């Protein structure tokens, strides 16, 4: 008999990871958008009227929106347990991750801005038979034929499109972006995002042109913020309350503008639950 | 509601102490002895016969004794759990502490060497009334009147002597040695040691002269050992067995010689259980 | 490890390893995969 493992383990330093947040996503849409700074929170998109040359007198003004989160950390927790990991920094990091996920979801789904609600008449396409076939994506590419950037879809919709391509004996090509592989259709990549709504096996697929040089989709943000930690993101210390809770304010200022109406098209009534039966 | 202490504690490094060994003692006797090296494990104490000048022809030869301890440490324990504390080093350190305690106990109590058994006739004093009074220590000082070094006693016997001194209205003086205070009697310090036997409230008190220049008590040790880590102490790696247990041999070589017989005296029948009743 | 009485030298080979799945959506398993099916091509 000798020294046991459980007793010798009382002398050993455990390697501790930072807390793993499983709802973190790559947030591809934010990385693929072009971001325009708005120095005073107002973006006015002037338009040619009925494209002599006249302009409309009531152009849409985009107001940047504010989302705030208060992060409360007890002073004794950050005082006592900040070795080897800063407790305040981990709380803030995680908080900002959750806020960035919410920001991507708002870029897709917001009622004021938000791609699925700012789609022009004539740019809304419907599937012929529910499932996202190659013909439906060809329709989408008809609607955004001027230099389309990427498709945006739920990963289940990308799988359904892959099944439809397999049934027709068509293997779609792939591209590498940001060290990851994506399906492409007619050279246009299919980008996954779990923020595209999926309810009762029904979802939507978006097609986007991005950039200000083109007349595409642009993201908007506020450029010079006190306590800035990122694009349109700021962190401020709010103070300490009577119960020794230190508070931090995390602010995110963002919006989205579709500069011209042929920069965005949406394929509606996409069914992701259809499976083919292969019989020979 | 905010982040709780129990959850935030999962990120914090705990400060781990080395294992505390409560049986560790200051081992004052070993620190107070003079240590003589014996290069080949044999110490022959020559004596003048019946002190012309003749020597005895059968002098006592002191053979250094060996105490061995095998320290088994599983290779996976030292491989896995040696951060930030070396597991083998802690096991060896603790093992050597226990062996040093045993060595002090053997210097006092051994049957071959050992002060309580190598006491000459005429140097054994008995208490007049059980309790260790000032008169009994004066008797001891009669027996070792030539430059006595220190008393050695159980801490309960030192307390009993203190009680006897208090009953007689005598406060004994104290000296500082090694950063610690000790009672002294007639300028001779009383050194505590829990290795002095105490059974049924009965113990002994020793008085020693030390050194080779004087003809006192000397400790003996072996000076040039393979794997030497201390005085007469060595550590050797023995090998690994089939079940991946690494073994280490800890060896301690020691003995003790009383050069002349008036260098040591023992006060016998010391009673440590007597308490005076103060009535006025 | 050392040499025994019959002049056999021993060596200890140790391997320390484990594996962690940090989040649960990092791993998926497809079960009941059948590898014995062959199609009959008739035209």
């Amino acid at each position: 008999l000798a020294l046991r493992d459980v007793a010798a383990r009382q002398l050993a330093n455990a390697t501790k990871t930072v807390p793993q947040l499983r709802t973190i996503t790559p947030r591809w849409l934010v990385r693929l958008l072009h971001w325009t700074p708005v120095e005073a929170g107002i973006y006015r998109v002037n338009q040619v009227k009925d494209a002599f040359v006249d302009y409309i007198d009531n152009p849409r003004e985009y107001l940047l929106s504010a989302v705030n989160t208060v992060v409360d950390v007890h002073t004794r927790i950050s005082d006592l347990y900040s070795n080897p990991h800063d407790q305040i920094r981990e709380q803030l990091r995680l908080t900002i991750e959750i806020m960035k996920e919410r920001q991507e979801s708002e870029l897709i789904n917001s009622r004021e801005y938000g791609l699925l609600n700012n789609v022009a008449p004539g740019q809304l396409v419907h599937t012929r038979n529910g499932a996202p076939t190659p013909d439906d994506l060809d329709e989408l590419l008809i609607r955004v034929w001027k230099e389309p950037a990427f498709f945006l879809a739920h990963p289940q919709a990308i799988a359904a499109f892959g099944r439809e391509c397999t049934r027709r004996g068509v293997p779609p090509a792939t591209v590498s972006l940001f060290g990851s592989s994506f399906i492409t259709w007619r050279g246009v990549p299919l980008i996954p995002s779990d923020k595209v709504p999926l309810e009762n096996g029904k979802t939507k697929i978006l097609l986007l042109r991005v950039g200000e040089s083109r007349q595409g989709v642009v993201g908007l943000y506020q450029p010079n913020l006190p306590g800035e930690q990122g694009m349109g993101l700021s962190v401020r210390f709010m103070g300490i309350n009577r119960k020794a809770l230190a508070s931090y304010l995390v602010s995110l200022y963002c919006s989205l503008a579709v500069l011209t109406d042929d920069a965005l098209a949406v394929l509606d009534n996409v069914d992701v639950t259809q499976y083919h039966t292969y019989r020979y």
